[PDB]
């Protein structure tokens, strides 16, 4: 919910050449869980695939956390 969160995940994260493969696959998996979504053919599908969401957003902020410990590092 903070600034940081938002504008440093969205702008680190969703700019950094890594996102090309980090956030595709993880823009995918909300594409997954959206698709499943707008009908729920499987709560048990739709369940699922948001677990790989969580999963793959790990990797989405994860990513800040090393970001903020370089820029902070590399920075201050």
């Amino acid at each position: 919910m903070f600034h940081e969160f938002r504008d440093e995940i969205s702008v680190l994260k969703a700019n950094n050449p890594h996102f090309d493969k980090i956030f595709e696959k993880h823009n995918q998996l909300d594409d997954d869980i959206k698709t499943a979504e707008q009908q729920n053919a499987s709560d048990a599908e739709v369940s699922h695939m948001k677990k790989q969401k969580l999963k793959l957003k790990d990797e989405i902020h994860s990513m800040i956390i090393e970001y903020r410990e370089k820029q902070k590092s590399e920075r201050a």
